[PDB]
């Protein structure tokens, strides 16, 4: 064998993180993740219990899949930040599958969050969940969490409202690192220098961050809604219609419209050199993130 040894040498380094299956119990079906279902329950860190969600993949798939499964956890262990989801352990060979244990975010992801609290914005626009005081702090938490990733020479390459989870504290954190690589497909969240060229940088992550901001101020619309995935690879290269054109007419004079337009510029020499240029903006204008909606909900 030549691919069945990679698994058993990898778990040697991740051996201090193994937990017996008698310390993990499954209660809920939290959601349908990318590769398998995620379950919700409680895990005991040999001392006390904590509410936890688990990513699970059965032991029937190829070893090629199990290596990527454990590589997500190995990368996740190198992180510690109040705006990044932190794992607490793994579990090797429990009965039918392999377990990935990561803390529970009570209020789910951000896209389903906004999609469910849409009419609440049209009827109660000053609510503790969805007011510019909270939306700006949320986008700010995502920003400094991505700045923490970039600080330690990491590129996420997949910034969207699907990979940002919110907890009962209503603080948001970075969620999915399935596509995260080292420092030097979601095409709608990718700058053109990363689409036709396959090169990723901090500026490509800033492009996806600006797309996330458009996704937030619209409460979850599908970027470039109405254009197929084949029409967008040709339209974004020749600088026609930045994402700002897809906004309601209530924008195009605001501070958030310009911001996502500077974060999403074809000339990456004009894009911010670091996430801290964007973060320092979110302090001079603390009510920039506003809900800009229509009377017709978005159609996925
Ligand atoms: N720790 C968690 N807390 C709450 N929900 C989660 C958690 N982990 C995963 N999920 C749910 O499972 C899916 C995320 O799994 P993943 O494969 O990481 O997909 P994504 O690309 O959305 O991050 C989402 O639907 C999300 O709502």
């Amino acid at each position: 064998n030549r691919t069945r040894k990679p698994f058993e040498e990898l778990c040697t380094e991740l051996a201090d993180l193994d937990m017996p299956a008698e310390n993990i119990v499954l209660n809920r079906r939290v959601g349908q993740g990318a590769f398998g279902l995620v379950f919700g329950g409680e895990a005991k860190k040999s001392d006390l219990w904590e509410a936890v969600a688990v990513k699970v993949i059965n032991e029937k798939a190829n070893y090629e899949g199990k290596i990527d499964f454990l590589s997500e956890a190995k990368l996740m262990r190198s992180l510690n930040h109040p705006n990044v989801v932190r794992l607490i352990g793994i579990s090797l060979n429990p009965k039918a599958s392999l377990y990935l244990i990561m803390e529970l975010m009570l209020l789910g992801d951000l896209k389903t969050y906004l999609l469910s609290r849409r009419i609440l914005a049209q009827r109660s626009p000053n609510h503790e969940d969805i007011r510019p005081s909270t939306l700006t702090q949320m986008s700010m938490d995502i920003g400094q969490g991505l700045a923490y990733l970039h600080s330690k020479h990491l590129i996420h390459r997949d910034i969207a409202c699907r990979n940002c989870l919110v907890a009962a504290d209503r603080t948001v954190k970075i969620g999915d690192f399935g596509l995260t690589r080292q420092a030097a497909l979601p095409i709608r969240w990718m700058s053109p220098e990363a689409v036709q060229f396959g090169v990723f940088s901090i500026q490509s992550d800033i492009w996806s961050f600006g797309i996330t901001l458009y996704e937030i101020i619209t409460f979850g619309v599908f970027p470039y809604n109405g254009l197929g995935d084949v029409e967008v690879v040709e339209r974004v290269k020749r600088m026609e219609f930045s994402i700002t054109e897809f906004l309601p007419p209530q924008a195009l004079n605001t501070v958030v419209c310009e911001l996502i337009n500077h974060c999403c510029k074809h000339q990456w020499q004009h894009r911010p050199s670091s996430m801290n240029q964007v973060l320092e903006v979110l302090i001079a204008y603390p009510d920039c993130i506003r809900p800009f909606l229509t009377d017709d909900p978005p159609k996925p």
